């Protein structure tokens, strides 16, 4: 069974890298987030996992639903942004890549503290 702090890592975090006009389609399906529908929008951070995991002692922001437990990044770190094209129709999702330097905002739980969702990126 997968935990919330395992899903976040699986659906966000990409330090890998740190690309090209192939890389969310590719990254959506090899993450497993095409499987049973073409998921809407999502994002990847390219840092350290140790970078994204401080964010929970950072900048304490209400979440967008209205809980306390989020996080702000007081610096900009590098993501991408997954968007759901229009030529996009399940099993073939289509979405366009872009890349960008902006502070991120997670929720954070557990013990230890750790994220396991990404509110947004300002």
């Amino acid at each position: 069974k997968e935990t919330a702090a395992a899903k976040f890592e699986r659906q966000h975090m990409d330090s890998s890298t740190s690309s090209s006009s192939n890389y969310c389609n590719q990254m959506m399906k090899s993450r497993n987030l095409t499987k049973d529908r073409c998921k809407p929008v999502n994002t990847f951070v390219h840092e350290s996992l140790a970078d994204v995991q401080a964010v929970c002692s950072q900048k304490n922001v209400a979440c967008k639903n209205g809980q306390t437990n989020c996080y702000q990044s007081y610096s900009t770190m590098s993501i991408t942004d997954c968007r759901e094209t229009g030529s996009s129709k399940y099993p073939n999702c289509a979405y366009k890549t872009t890349q960008a330097n902006k502070h991120i905002i997670v929720a954070c739980e557990g013990n230890p503290y750790v994220p396991v969702h990404f509110d947004a990126s300002v």
